């Protein structure tokens, strides 16, 4: 079985004396008895991951925590850019890598996302590797063999035990922001057909322990509905990861 | 006159660990008198910057810093981008805005780059804008007007009096890598081209004002004769900025002269 996670995609909001208010809000809203049953990490800004760091490290929260990019290099000159070195040192659990804002806004293909996953498990860190299609492709009814294609492309180069290693994140690009949730059957679909994927790219037995997330408008209504499918295993939540109370709402229904 | 900046561009390197390290030993280099002659900042990656905060403001440190970058919008969903809002939060003086590097490896147009300094000093930071020519320009000889022309796009929306709150940095891309080198005199040619342009942007009066900053190689060999020029106001520095000696040592011959 795979232990469900829970992660808060914050992009780009809240300075850092907020990201500590939210921090606090999740970890006294939150009952220490979910930490059993559910894993969460909150994913801020990078320039909020030390204040985020220091709460964590020196209140021994169970609450995880990640960034939402990184360097594909370890150093160098690479003004504007944050490595996997400085995360990892940080304590960062986990890393976002190919959201689709950042495929759209920023011009990362698949070779890219899959150089940046390699250099996140080099540093240690666990790539949250995010896949997902257009709505005119849902519309040719082509997203199963849309997203295999993008999940090939994205994890290139890795090797079985290094697939072993990353979450899958099912982001389906209509459904972010939207407020228009995949129904729990779409998630389902496209990730019984990303674990199929993952048992060629490694084995059967990796791929029964990789965690693939659902993303796109999860709210308290929906969410246990997506958990409880076979082969989804939590949830990569924006919006409504801002607010502590109803974050840890989630966290606490995908439990179970 | 316009007094010298000393700006230290870590680029991609140092942990939250090193960062202390490094604020502690330029402070620890660097005499007090110099302050008083030369301002200087350092520019750590978006990790760093709380550590320097709280290291600067703790220890009343005379030294500034900044960022190496910034969205042009203010919040939302922007997966891994960086805000002014936060960045002044954490009481940046200064954000780069289109460095040579983020031009050829993010794409970034003078467009762009123009209204993230808009965006900068939204924020209340100043921006430092880049601007620079590849070699194949360079060997053209047309390289003073392209110049010009990158510095007229970088600042494009921006009115007269946002432009005295800037600060130029020059990097003449063409001798970066290529195994050109480029003198005091090829930096004092373009910046006094540059301030003549501020002066058409703006006015003269605030031309005057305005710091304009080489940023190819600086080092400690090199850094008198840039300084020492008419329009050169001062350094980006690269590589230098990771050893505190060193770049201490920079912003002291930057301050004492010649």
């Amino acid at each position: 079985s795979r232990k469900p996670l829970i992660a808060g995609n914050w992009k780009m909001n809240l300075n850092h004396y907020e990201a500590i208010a939210l921090v606090q809000k999740i970890a006294f809203s939150l009952p220490d008895k979910y930490y059993d049953r559910v894993d969460v990490a909150v994913i801020p800004p990078f320039t909020d991951l030390r204040s985020v760091q220091t709460l964590v490290d020196g209140d021994k929260l169970r609450l995880t925590y990640g960034a939402q990019d990184l360097s594909p290099h370890d150093s160098g000159a690479y003004t504007g850019d944050v490595s996997g070195a400085f995360l990892a040192k940080l304590g960062c659990s986990y890393v976002v890598v190919g959201h689709s804002e950042r495929r759209t806004y920023h011009n990362e293909d698949d070779a890219l996302v899959a150089a940046k996953a390699a250099t996140a498990l080099k540093h240690g860190l666990t790539p949250i590797v995010c896949i997902g299609e257009h709505l005119d492709v849902r519309e040719a009814g082509n997203h199963v063999a849309h997203n295999i294609e993008q999940l090939r492309g994205s994890l290139a180069g890795l090797l079985a035990e290094q697939i072993g290693s990353v979450v899958i994140a099912y982001e389906p690009v209509w459904a972010i922001g939207t407020g228009r949730v995949a129904s729990a059957a779409d998630a389902q679909e496209v990730c019984a057909a990303i674990r199929k994927e993952l048992a060629s790219l490694a084995s059967p037995r990796i791929a029964d322990t990789v965690r693939v997330l659902y993303g796109g408008s999860v709210n308290a209504k929906n969410v246990g509905d997506i958990v409880a499918q076979d082969d989804v295993d939590g949830g990569l939540v924006g919006g409504a990861s801002l607010d502590g109370e109803h974050f840890a709402t989630l966290a606490a229904i995908a439990a179970g």
